[PDB]
């Protein structure tokens, strides 16, 4: 299998969004970057914040689109094209309404599932990239989805999501080493302590 060589976190820019559930992907990638001492720098050519460095023996690029969520493809698409990174070598971390806080899954392929960041990406690179689906819960009804994803979780739910993210961070070594089925088994088996 392709090694994962580009890890993208989805989210919105600005301090008013930094703690909102829709930035779960940013939380994952920011934490990963700091764990391996990869510096995320302003990258206006690709409408994002990006870095590059060694993660467990492999040279990996990290990307945070600064386009706002619904326009994420304006960063991800030209970045991945410029560095000639195939979709199969890309992992995209994002919030997942259909899983609860504390649930985290690695998925390969498929569509956007209504996620408006993924919606802006799949059309242009196709579906065959990996996704880290970070459960943020669903608020009961369709009307309250926007307020849920653009709001801050309470403490209890935030701990659960943080626990799930910690767990996936510990499996990034398998991902960058090309052991995607192993990583999928091990991520998808997580349950909180």
């Amino acid at each position: 299998m392709s090694n994962i060589s580009l890890i993208v976190g989805l989210g919105n820019p600005g301090s008013e969004y930094a703690q909102t559930r829709h930035n779960a992907g940013f939380w994952f990638v920011e934490q990963l970057a700091d764990k391996y001492g990869i510096t995320l720098k302003n990258d206006p050519k690709f409408h994002g914040i990006s870095g590059r460095g060694n993660i467990e023996g492999h040279d990996v690029r990290l990307l945070l689109p600064m386009t706002y969520m619904n326009r994420s493809g304006q960063s991800v698409v030209p970045f991945s094209k410029f560095y000639q990174i195939a979709p199969e070598a890309i992992l995209i971390a994002h919030d997942e309404l259909d899983m609860n806080p504390g649930v985290i899954r690695l998925k390969t392929g498929g569509g956007h599932g209504g996620h408006n960041g993924l919606r802006d990406i799949v059309p242009h690179i196709g579906p065959n990239f990996h996704r880290l689906r970070i459960g943020i819960g669903h608020p009961g009804s369709k009307e309250r989805v926007s307020g849920h994803v653009l709001g801050k979780a309470p403490s209890n739910e935030q701990s659960l999501m943080d626990g799930a993210i910690d767990h996936a961070l510990s499996k990034v070594k398998l991902l960058v080493q090309g052991q995607v089925p192993q990583a999928m088994n091990q991520i998808n088996a997580y349950k909180p302590a």
